[PDB]
């Protein structure tokens, strides 16, 4: 039992950080940004 705007808000938390990761992980893609973007890419998984 999940609210859709709860629930909504917590996927464009996500996806905008996500998408942030990924951008700046094309020109300069890093280890440690890599795990970041697997945590956010498994969270938006689910």
């Amino acid at each position: 039992m999940k609210s859709p705007y709860e629930a909504a808000h917590e996927r464009a938390l996500m996806v905008n950080r996500l998408q942030k990761l990924t951008r700046m992980l094309r020109v300069h893609p890093d280890p440690k940004w890599k795990q970041e973007q697997q945590e956010l890419i498994k969270r938006l998984k689910k």
